[PDB]
């Protein structure tokens, strides 16, 4: 996992490709293409440039680049802010809490119930089938956090 | 993981949560505690709580289970929000591209040389670092995708 700081790097890094994301974008895949020419052969619309003259002229490969860059900083910063709020969690109840992840469990168990209870009619088999499996991830994510931080059980 | 349609049951069931989040707090820990004594030993500030009545009665009590389902909402959001970016990337380019994680390894590489070209002073070492941790966390995010999925990147 990253630290706290290692994340704010890598959105503020971010924040520069933005910036210019149309070079950016332009020179990663060139970067790519010509480092490792068997990648162009998945890309029906560039494997034709030989050149890096043609791939920087190419509209094409500059719009996919752009693209590109763009997925790829939605994915990091929506995981940057999943991991804001998870880890916080884990650094307090591993080290100071010291909560094992049997008791997470326990209490998963508890909100089932507690929503099963309450709400009969929204919490059915397949809610309660997709709750169950949210608390667990919730749990595995929590559960490596622990182990980076030196609390196994 | 989860399904969209399966993170949006759970959502929608969490939007229930918030309308009386007090309610549901105290009914959680009082079900955890009552269940799992041993849970309760890890709550040196509740260790006055002896019985079901005492519990109901707690300010303190009260507050935490408002406390930790506030938390755990936020954890949920966050978590459903990164998903829902990496799977469809990681779908097409399973099912549709076929790409393999050596070439997300490609570049990864060269969007790590191009940020270093064009930031020179800004990336050093540190946030190159952490650029790296976060593209390789990304490469095992598709490649658990890619296994659920029956693709062998
Ligand atoms: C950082 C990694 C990557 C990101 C964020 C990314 C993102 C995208 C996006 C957003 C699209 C358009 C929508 C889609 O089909 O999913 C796309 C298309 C595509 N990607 Fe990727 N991709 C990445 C890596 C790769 C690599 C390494 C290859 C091949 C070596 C590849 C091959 C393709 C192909 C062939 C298409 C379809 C292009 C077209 O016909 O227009 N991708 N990619
Ligand atoms: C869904 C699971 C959980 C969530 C979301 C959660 C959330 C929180 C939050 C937000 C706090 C306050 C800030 C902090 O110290 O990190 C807290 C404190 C604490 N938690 Fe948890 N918690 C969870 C599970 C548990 C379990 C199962 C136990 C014990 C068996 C536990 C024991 C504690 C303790 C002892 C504190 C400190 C209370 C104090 O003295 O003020 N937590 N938790």
């Amino acid at each position: 996992g990253l630290s706290d700081g290692e994340w704010q790097q890598v959105l503020n890094v971010w924040g520069k490709v933005e910036a210019d994301i149309a070079g950016h974008g332009q020179e990663v895949l060139i970067r790519l293409f010509t480092g490792h020419p068997e990648t162009l052969e998945k890309f029906d619309k560039f494997k034709h440039l030989k050149t890096e003259a043609e791939m920087k002229a190419s509209e094409d490969l500059k719009k996919h680049g752009t693209v590109v860059l763009t997925a790829l900083g939605g994915i990091l910063k929506k995981k940057a802010a999943a991991e804001a709020e998870l880890k916080p969690l884990a650094q307090s109840h591993a080290t100071k809490h010291k909560i094992p992840i049997k008791y997470l469990e326990f209490i998963s168990d508890a909100i089932i119930h507690v929503l099963h209870s309450k709400h009969p009619g929204d919490f059915g088999a397949d809610a309660q089938g997709a709750m169950t499996k949210a608390l667990e991830l919730f749990r595995n994510d929590i559960a490596a956090k622990y182990k980076e931080l030196g609390f196994q059980g």
